[PDB]
């Protein structure tokens, strides 16, 4: 997250940590939301590649020891079944991890609320961006859990030639784009809550950002919409 200020240990509950094994150590790589005791969803681009992961809730600095954390295996991978590594901007930039074991709920691990399916946010929504992702283009990870005010651009104007065009599709959720403030690597499978009628929902799932910079003016971060797969969440979880 560029541009963004440190969270309060109990802001946002719901947050998880993707890390994959990197030889005798675990590496974070992507973000992701508890959606249930045992389910986790993320990006499907960051969880594309064949590795071992595992998920860190109550988590708030990823290089100390906060007495939080409770760390658990992927049992299985659900990705969508229409996702294209090579095309993105194609959309359906979401995967399901069912957790090896059920975690248990608390101050810091809350369930992340998802909204009614079809639900579209008006323009300049309120909503906040969270994650351990670079500071900066090109920058370095986070240490402790980065937020930061980023409102959405609807779908008409995100679709304009002004700013991302025909690269944004309905399926998607554009938020931010003044310059200073945006996601930025690390921040992927990461959630964007918005405030609606007094309720934080988990309106999207970081995907992209621009391939010259992270904030960069115009060029909002993308989101995955999730109220456009509310169905498909809900099929999963309630076969696998
Ligand atoms: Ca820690």
């Amino acid at each position: 997250v560029v541009g963004g200020t440190e969270a309060q240990r109990n802001s946002w509950p719901s947050q998880i940590s993707l890390q994959y094994r990197s030889g005798s150590s675990w590496a974070h790589t992507c973000g992701g939301t508890l959606i249930r005791q045992n389910w986790v969803m993320t990006a499907a681009h960051c969880v594309d590649r064949e590795l071992t992961f595992r998920v860190v809730v109550g988590e708030h600095n990823l290089n100390q020891n906060n007495g939080t954390e409770q760390y658990v295996g992927v049992q299985k991978i659900v990705v969508h079944p229409y996702w294209n590594t090579d095309d993105v901007a194609a959309g359906y930039d979401i995967a399901l991890l069912r957790l090896a074991q059920s975690v248990t709920l608390n101050s810091y691990v809350q369930l992340g609320v998802l909204p009614r399916a079809g639900t579209i946010l008006a323009n300049n929504s309120p909503c906040y961006i969270t994650g351990w992702g670079l500071t900066r283009t090109n920058g370095q990870l986070a240490q402790t859990l980065q937020q930061a005010y980023l409102p959405t651009v609807d779908y008409a104007i995100c679709s304009s030639s002004s700013y991302w065009g025909s690269t944004v599709k309905n399926s998607m959720v554009c938020a931010g784009g003044d310059g200073v403030r945006s996601g930025c690597q690390g921040d992927s499978g990461g959630p964007l809550h918005c405030l609606v009628n007094g309720q934080y929902a988990v309106h999207g799932v970081t995907s992209f950002v621009s391939r010259l910079g992270c904030n960069v003016t115009r060029k909002p971060t993308v989101f995955t919409r999730v109220s456009a797969y509310i169905s498909w969440i809900n099929n999963v979880i309630a076969s696998n």
